[PDB]
């Protein structure tokens, strides 16, 4: 029925948005680690300036140690983020293909007009997909199909988990940048 088609469309738009969301999350983490590293470099220069002066060396050194540790933490997140992004893109490839194929068959289905139309107009990706918008989309689809609902929610849970990981990565790297800058 057309409700189901439109609800499947919402899921498909969420799925189609994951590669862009992943790349966006990685780019955010990379910018954070860059900023953290710049704060580290400022603090390490400040140590040398102190050393030349023969004054204030303890406090500069302690601050630089904090900034350096924070940049190191940020750099670890870059590595984790790239892995989380590539895992999530890999995990969803088959789901995108399958869902798209369901919808393209409905668009040409021997199906009434609103159903062909809802399927045909289902092109493009959602904007600003989050673990929350993705979970909601799968919940909505599960709700229409009680015989298949447990399965649909578990299919979705994979992507919800992977997106939550990248969202945590973004936070973790942002916290590391924030400490690096506060230290310096």
């Amino acid at each position: 029925k057309v409700e189901e088609v439109q609800t499947m469309c919402d899921v498909a738009r969420q799925l189609r948005a994951l590669e862009t969301a992943s790349q966006s999350a990685v780019a955010a983490v990379v910018s954070s680690a860059r900023e953290a590293s710049e704060a580290k470099e400022r603090a390490e220069k400040a140590v040398e300036r102190a050393k030349s002066k023969k004054r204030g060396v303890d406090t500069a050194t302690e601050a630089a140690a904090r900034a350096a540790a924070a940049a190191q933490r940020a750099e670890t997140v870059v590595s984790d983020a790239r892995k989380h992004a590539a895992d999530l893109t890999a995990a969803s490839k088959d789901a995108i293909e399958t869902t798209d194929e369901s919808l393209r068959l409905l668009a040409t289905c021997e199906a009434d007009e609103p159903i062909r139309t809802a399927a045909k107009k289902c092109t493009g990706a959602a904007a600003e997909v989050t673990s929350k918008s993705l979970e909601s989309a799968f919940d909505a689809l599960a709700e229409l199909l009680p015989d298949g609902a447990d399965d649909i929610r578990e299919h979705g849970a994979v992507f919800v988990k992977g997106l939550k990981s990248l969202e945590d990565d973004v936070r973790t790297a942002g916290e590391a940048k924030y400490e690096a800058e506060k230290a310096e």
